[PDB]
Order: C-alpha cells, then sequence, then structure tokens
C-alpha cells in the first residue's frame, strides 16, 4: 500500500498544478469607454450518464443612470451554488441557494451610496421571458438576497407549464449586486454602484458543440426591491442535443470522501514541504520547476489567486480540497500526464526506470531507499519489463 502511496501522491500533485492553472471563477474587468464592466467565464455543466458540457459565457454590464460608478481593477467573482426541489411544489421549478465572493485581489495577511441600498436582506423578484429554437416560455422568480453574506435565496417557476431547456443551464441568467466584496475591495464594486438607478447586463452564452443563449436584462431597484427583468433568445440547439434533450444533472450533490481528503492531504505534504499548513508561490514554484516547469513568479501569483479564497496570499488546506474538487475532463488531464511522463523519462526513451524514477522523486522530496524504488516500478509494472511505460504511467497516475 506504501509505493501506492507513492503513487497516489504524485498523480494528485500533477493534476492539482494542472487545475491551478485552469479558470474556474466569473472575471470582472474595467470597460471604461462604456462606463461599465465585462465579464467571462465557463460553466462546467455535468451532464448525467458521465463527461461536462461546456458553456462560455461572456459578459458586458453598462449603468442605466448618468451618476458616477466604481470601475474595478481585474479581479474575479467564485460562486457555489445548490439547486433542490420544493416537494409540494406541481409545476416545473427549481430551489436556488447561492453564495457570491469576491477576491483574485492579493491582501497578503490574515482578517458608493448605492453600497448602502445593500447592508440588510433585500427582497427579490425575476422575471424572464425566453425563446430557445422557437420554444416559447416564461420564469418567475422571488426570494431575497444579503450581500453581507454574499447570500441568495430563490425559488423559480416555469409559468409557462415545462421549461423547455434544463433548470441549470438558466441559472447564470436568472443579480450580481449581491456578491460579497471584501472591504479591501469594496472600490471595485461596479454593480452596487450603479443602484438604485441600475444597470443593463447582457450575455451570450455559448453552448459547445450546441446552441447558445443571448440574453439582455436590467436589474434596479422598484422602491425597496431589486428586480431582475430579463430576455433571452437561444438559437442553433439541436434537438437531440444535452440542452434541448434534457441530459444534464440538476443537482450535483458530491462530496468527497474521507479516504479521498487523506489522499490529498498527503498531495498538499508534497507542496507545503516547510510543513506550516500553507503553500507559497515558491513552494508552488519549486514543485513546478522539479517537474519540468519554467513558471515565471507573475504565473506563481496568478494561480495561488485562482484558488486563494481568502486574498492571504496563500493556499490553505480547505483552499486546496475545493481546487482537487474542480473537474477537468478525461481529456485535459491527459496533457498534464503526458507532460509528467516526459519529464519523468529523463533519456527520453519512452520508459522510466528506476534509476529515473528515483531521480525525480528525490528532487520532489521523497527521499526513497533502493527498494522503495524498486516496490514503486514493480507496482506499476503491468508488462513486467522492469521499467514503466507511457500506458502504465497513465494507469498509476490516474
Ligand atoms: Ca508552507
Ligand atoms: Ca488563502
Ligand atoms: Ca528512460
Ligand atoms: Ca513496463
Amino acid at each position: 500500500d506504501s509505493s501506492r502511496r507513492k503513487w497516489n501522491k504524485t498523480g494528485h500533485a500533477v493534476r492539482a498544478i494542472g487545475r491551478l492553472s485552469s479558470k474556474f471563477n466569473v472575471y470582472i474587468k474595467a470597460d471604461k469607454q462604456k462606463n461599465g464592466i465585462k465579464a467571462n467565464f465557463k460553466i462546467r455543466h455535468n451532464i448525467e450518464d458521465g463527461g461536462v458540457q461546456l458553456a462560455y459565457h461572456y459578459q458586458q454590464n453598462t449603468p442605466i443612470g448618468d451618476g458616477p460608478v466604481l470601475l474595478p481593477d481585474n479581479h474575479y467573482l467564485s460562486v457555489q451554488s445548490k439547486l433542490s426541489k420544493d416537494p409540494n411544489e406541481k409545476r416545473d421549478h427549481m430551489v436556488l441557494l447561492e453564495f457570491v465572493t469576491a477576491a483574485g485581489i492579493t491582501l497578503g495577511m490574515d482578517e458608493s451610496k448605492g453600497e448602502e441600498l445593500f447592508t440588510g436582506v433585500v427582497p427579490i423578484l425575476v422575471e424572464l421571458d425566453g425563446d430557445v429554437n422557437g420554444h416559447k416560455f416564461s420564469v418567475s422568480g422571488e426570494g431575497e438576497g444579503d450581500a453581507t453574506y454574499g447570500k441568495l435565496t430563490l425559488k423559480f417557476i416555469c409559468t409557462t407549464g415545462k421549461l423547455p431547456v434544463p433548470w441549470p443551464t438558466l441559472v447564470t441568467t436568472l443579480v450580481q449586486c449581491f456578491s460579497r466584496y471584501p472591504d479591501h475591495m469594496k472600490q471595485h464594486d461596479f454593480f452596487k454602484s450603479a443602484m438604485p438607478e441600475g444597470y443593463i447586463q447582457e450575455r451570450t452564452i455559448f453552448f459547445k458543440d450546441d446552441g447558445n443563449y443571448k440574453t439582455r436584462a436590467e436589474v434596479k431597484f422598484e422602491g425597496d426591491t431589486l428586480v431582475n427583468r430579463i430576455e433571452l433568445k437561444g438559437i442553433d440547439f439541436k434537438e437531440d442535443g444535452n440542452i434541448l434533450g434534457h441530459k444534464l444533472e440538476y443537482n450535483t450533490r458530491d462530496q468527497l470522501t474521507e479516504e479521498q481528503i487523506a489522499e490529498f492531504k498527503e498531495a498538499f505534504s508534497l507542496f507545503d514541504k516547510d510543513g506550516d499548513g500553507t503553500i507559497t508561490t515558491k513552494e508552488l514554484g519549486t514543485v513546478m520547476r522539479s517537474l519540468g516547469q519554467n513558471p515565471t513568479e507573475a504565473e506563481l501569483q496568478d494561480m495561488i489567486n485562482e484558488v486563494d479564497a481568502d486574498g492571504d496570499g496563500t493556499i490553505d488546506f480547505p483552499e486546496f480540497l475545493t481546487m482537487m474538487a474542480r473537474k477537468m475532463k478525461d481529456t485535459d488531464s491527459e496533457e498534464e500526464i503526458r507532460e509528467a511522463f516526459r519529464v519523468f523519462d529523463k533519456d527520453g526513451n519512452g520508459y522510466i526506470s528506476a534509476a529515473e524514477l528515483r531521480h525525480v522523486m528525490t528532487n520532489l522530496g521523497e527521499k526513497l531507499t533502493d527498494e522503495e524504488v524498486d516496490e514503486m516500478i514493480r507496482e506499476a509494472d503491468i508488462d513486467g519489463d522492469g521499467q514503466v511505460n507511457y500506458e502504465e504511467f497513465v494507469q498509476m497516475m490516474t
């Protein structure tokens, strides 16, 4: 089991570097000329019997009123969503709990008049009129937002009967003014600064190998209620694809196992060489270099920033756990592991020998004995040739 733990560990570190290089958040930038903002992000929709349907989002927001707004430096929003059902509700519907937090600006230490409209709980009304491939529909929703906690609680109904697209594909269209901006980032909250007059939010959402939604929404106060009024047009969908075919998973209740957390702590340790419970840009750097990469300082800083939910400048184990729960496609993961193979196979002969394995594991800070190295080789060596080929490496690293 201990040669297997060493392979487990190594596979997890290789995958961790890939995930630290991926972009899962909502990336916001200023658009000075338009007195607003742009955003881009990808949503990974789980496909019921396996796989991920990507939805590439592009976004622009512009103020409705004439007053000055806050134009942000580059940052992101991190969103966690739960979709559920009301067992009493006979209409086609969705119950949504969401938490949204601004991050991506590094404080490096542990901890608008519009903003005043958000200091407590605010009631919300949502209205959507859609047309996807000529299928006309309407959604109505109501709830509350509490921007102190970044929290949204809403129930939505399809008021025209059965919803012709899956509910998860509408979540992003169905009030980013309820994001929680940390105290060090209040100057960057464009969304609240545009209130009460509000903003227009426009998106195009490209479902890969399928159709697209284009949306236009007005988000503004009407008296004390924050209202999101939306028109959605979807075109070029496949009648048989994941959207019009209802092939998408509703809720992804999918928490990590105890063994998996156990395995992820061992991977964490391989990064956290000083043992202080944190991974710094330097520690990440050292691991990346022993795996044949040459990241710049700014690239290390960006990688940590992508997962540094608390903005303290380092990755702690909870942050690491969130990151390792990030899905990469079966075939994404794949270039990482190929790269790793080429790094392990020092002479490039297509086999990792025991001497080459030792060399790398040592540089990864496992000091192994002659026997421990042969134990690892034997574990992976399916064809018995005494060395590890690509196909055998894949088996161990996945
Ligand atoms: Ca450390
Ligand atoms: Ca952190
Ligand atoms: Ca070799
Ligand atoms: Ca072999």
